[PDB]
């Protein structure tokens, strides 16, 4: 089980408590408070299923609701994974959206190096239906066994969105 906070800011802020957990079986499940203001709040709920056909790759389709003071969506997805090598790995994401209608396609590609740090770079494009490009690079460290801080720094568009948050592992 891991609890992990994050605090969002652009150019007000947002922030959330996410907890979740990946069972041995690959069935996974997470529970996400979030609050915002320029004020907002909502909830989201992700259930998924990672099948392993190998050591290099998988798919994980899921399923997530959301619902809040602002909007409720429904947004299913597919995300392939290959690990190209034990440091090195990849995936990408469809994630339909359906609120009160358009997709997501998200790439990832994830390098841990001297142990316990992992950068990320993802690409996402968000196309609606009735394009918008994000650039993102993560940088985390495991501080120890059950604590791991992070930092991200993203465009969207133009405008820079900063993260700093942490991730407490149970054990
Ligand atoms: O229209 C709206 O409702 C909003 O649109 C905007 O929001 C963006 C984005 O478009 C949303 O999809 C969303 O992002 C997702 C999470 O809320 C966010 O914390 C983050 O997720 C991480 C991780 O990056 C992601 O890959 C995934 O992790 C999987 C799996 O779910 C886990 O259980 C675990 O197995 O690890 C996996 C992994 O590492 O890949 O979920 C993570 C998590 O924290 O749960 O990205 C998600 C995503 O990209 O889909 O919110 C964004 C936001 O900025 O809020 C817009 O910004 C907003 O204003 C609304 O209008
Ligand atoms: C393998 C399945 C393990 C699931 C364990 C977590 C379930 C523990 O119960 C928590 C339920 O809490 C309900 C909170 O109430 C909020 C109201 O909305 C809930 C609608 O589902
Ligand atoms: C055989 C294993 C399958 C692995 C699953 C990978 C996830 C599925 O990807 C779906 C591809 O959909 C791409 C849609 O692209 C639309 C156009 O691109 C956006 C430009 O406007
Ligand atoms: C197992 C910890 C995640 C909490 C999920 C709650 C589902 C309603
Ligand atoms: C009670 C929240 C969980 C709803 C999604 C679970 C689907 C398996
Ligand atoms: C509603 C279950 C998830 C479906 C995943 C395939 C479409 C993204
Ligand atoms: C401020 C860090 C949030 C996670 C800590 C979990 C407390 C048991």
């Amino acid at each position: 089980v891991s609890i992990d906070y994050r605090h969002e800011m652009q150019d007000g802020h947002k922030d959330r408590l996410l907890i979740s957990h990946r069972f041995a079986n690959g069935f996974g499940l997470s529970s996400e408070v979030k609050w915002a203001q320029s004020v907002s709040n909502g909830t989201e709920v992700v259930a998924s299923y990672v099948y392993k056909f190998n050591s290099v790759f998988s798919i994980e389709p899921g399923f997530s609701l959301e619902s809040g003071s602002s909007n409720n969506n429904y947004r299913p997805y597919l995300r392939g994974r290959a690990n190209v090598t034990d440091d090195l790995s990849v995936a990408l994401r469809y994630r339909p959206y359906f609120k009160r209608k358009g997709y997501t396609l998200t790439g990832n590609i994830d390098y841990t190096f001297l142990k316990d740090y992992t950068i990320g770079y993802e690409l996402e494009y968000k196309k609606g239906t009735s394009y918008d490009i994000t650039h993102n690079v993560k940088l985390s460290y495991k501080w120890d066994k059950n604590w791991k801080p992070y930092v991200e720094v993203g465009n969207v568009s133009r405008q820079t969105r900063y993260r700093v948050g942490v991730q407490y592992s149970f054990h």
